[PDB]
């Protein structure tokens, strides 16, 4: 219950990122709702956070852009006084068979999903190291652990994030900062995209829970890691996937 | 907030097991405090649980003994009406280098730490499958993941528990029962034998957190798994170890 | 190339164990073909090894029995002068859903598959430690990594073996003994068990190679670990499974 | 035993890459020795390969450069008729603490180590899928599995490679192409610039083998994966590290 904490959530305007922002606010956090493109959705998330008694601002930044990231973190600290929690949820997919995959499809996914984590982690570190506390939680993917045929770029990025999480955990331990990852499986708000009722039905056979997850399942896990009580957990990846990857 | 839940915690009379029993009770559960030996410590845990507004009973059973286990689960259901949560924390250590390790040292550790999980999981399954809900959380050890020179028996047992957790998760998922494991690192309560300060200091070097954990760290993780909100997490092992094993 | 080496292979009378025995002999090893009750078949394996220019003997031992194991190792050293390689392949399955699994089904699988590895590793260590070289390779199963619904006992046993492998690797490393595990997937001779095409075809979809393995696939990997050239590999588990577990 | 095979080895002019090139040639492969910088060392490797009876050419390509890669693969097929084996060994390190690490230090390491694997895999797949056979082996690092304080960029890259390996294994299986990774530990030719006795001694304590590896240890493993006999192994990572990461 995050009272007096401030959280910066990247890619917070919908789905998982939105559910995370809202849940953090519910536990008492002030929230920076980052978005890349659509201001309108981000503003809705801000409105909802204010409704439930917390404070929030919407900030536009490309997490693959060093200057954007620097200004975003700076705004957070300017408006809310500090940064206590970073959740790295920004990321795109550009699926294709390896043989079909364009160099720019590769670059855009790696830069957004992996380099964003690097850039954001780097930018918040100085503030967290100085204050001698912090939480970083990186949203990876179970596909980063097992691989996945359509997604060489995305798998590489998310596997990279899981590794980056461990280096960060190790480097920041001395200043009471924990760094952990959540690896979602197949969550409903990620699959507004995939509507073929056969590709869907097969995916579902892979899950012992026999159902797709919900955005709140990921928020539940993030909030647990963001909390003071989980202080002795660092460098870990928790799969939230209905048993798909064990 | 486990309201109306009933939990059976094996090896609950002290240290980690005790902290688990108390935290579950704190969240509203009625608790069965299992013990093997002297009943005084178990009775203290029961007294504490009643103090904080919940209900509890102390039940003696060797978890390696089929009839003891059967009777224990039966008592739980008889007294409290049902069983909602099982945490398998019973276990002994009998350390020795492999080539000196006695066969009985091996057997006792395997039977207590591994067979106990089997037996207790089997015993509660009927009840949980019928009611169509449940939580099982197994206390393993980070040493099960990495290996450890003094502890062939213990490492084998705990690695086995981690695998058993996955089979259970898979078998029980269709009935809304989740099964997960917590792998503790070096926790202060479980380090009473270790007063050799050169073993301690070199152990401590292995932990990025640069400190030993506390029993409550394990309780917080168990409670998270035992809760309704973690419903989409199954077959997973969470290391609570200050970053020791990543 | 295994010239002048002597190998003890437990459960060597057929399938994977047989293929291992034969391949080791092919590379120049003298082989002890261990069996539990199938002497007919152990003698055939012995005959085949002698045909290809090597030497072998068949030795009955229950690997769960300390007296048998000690007898067996001693016979190896008595007949062939030394023991250079141990492959632990003995093991039974007794499948059942957790809720139905008998205590004796549990015990027999744990004792054969897990305690056998302990007992045999213990028995050979002193010889290997004294001569300051050795290879131990443990045959586990990919099911020990992922879990598997029908097989709580088998999964627990094989997960345990993978952990035991690491402790052994660590304890024996400075006497230039390496200890590694092979985790087979679905191998054809290993599924004389299954003839039912319902479960059989469901298994095949899980394998990217889109076909079951052969006993020789496991032998090829064992022989690689058994060789002098793999000296810098220890405590590892290699999945031989057509890509089923990545 | 690689008779009639042709191998393309990236970063093959020295150390691990060179040992790999030479060992493949030893087993009968014709080899393309790729280099980035000055062509001299690459020419020496080529000379050595010819001495031992095989054929080779040295080819300049930035593995992060799409056109370079495309031309390199095309030259391979033009000169040697086909490509049967790809080993991705190209890669740089640019170490720094996260909060000191430059954006270009990040980029250069990610592009060379991770994007190079993508680009080369893509380029050869074309030819391997058609002929319906191939071997890709990616050289990762054990640091990609555990994390490592000085090396956020390198860890992210190598963790990414391990994931990319799995996607590739899965996509290429239907055309009888296997894709695996070797994760080296601390190998003597990788450590020239670790001059400090203090930093060396501590690294060594982490290795149960109590010694650094040699380039040939990696070549041993690569050759095993490149061979026909390892056909049922795909999507796997093998640590060659003296027991450092179990």
């Amino acid at each position: 219950m995050l009272k007096g904490k401030v959280a910066l959530v990247t890619g917070a305007s919908r789905g998982i990122g939105r559910a995370i922002a809202i849940d953090l606010a519910k536990q008492g956090a002030n929230v920076v709702v980052n978005y890349a493109g659509n201001e309108q959705k981000a503003n809705e998330v801000v409105d909802e956070i204010k409704k439930l008694g917390s404070d929030a601002i919407a900030v536009r930044a490309d997490v693959a852009n060093a200057e954007d990231v620097t200004n975003m973190v700076k705004q957070t600290v300017d408006v809310f006084g500090q940064v206590d929690i970073l959740v790295n949820n920004a990321g795109v997919t550009k699926d294709n068979l390896l043989m079909r995959m364009k160099e720019e499809e590769w670059d855009t996914v790696i830069n957004t999903n992996l380099k964003g984590v690097f850039l954001c982690t780097k930018a918040v570190s100085r503030f967290m190291m100085r204050q001698r506390h912090g939480r970083i939680v990186n949203i990876a993917s179970v596909v980063g652990v097992t691989g996945n045929p359509g997604q060489a770029n995305y798998v590489a990025a998310k596997a990279g994030v899981i590794g980056l999480t461990k280096t960060s955990a190790k480097e920041l331990a001395s200043r009471n900062i924990t760094v952990n990852a959540i690896a979602p499986g197949f969550i409903a708000t990620d699959m507004t995209d995939v509507l073929d009722e056969n590709i869907k039905a097969e995916m579902l056979k892979l899950i012992p829970a026999a159902q797709f997850g919900e955005a709140q399942d990921i928020a539940n896990a993030v909030t647990f890691f963001a909390s003071d009580q989980s202080k002795y957990i660092t460098g870990q990846t928790l799969n939230v996937d209905g048993g798909m990857v064990m």
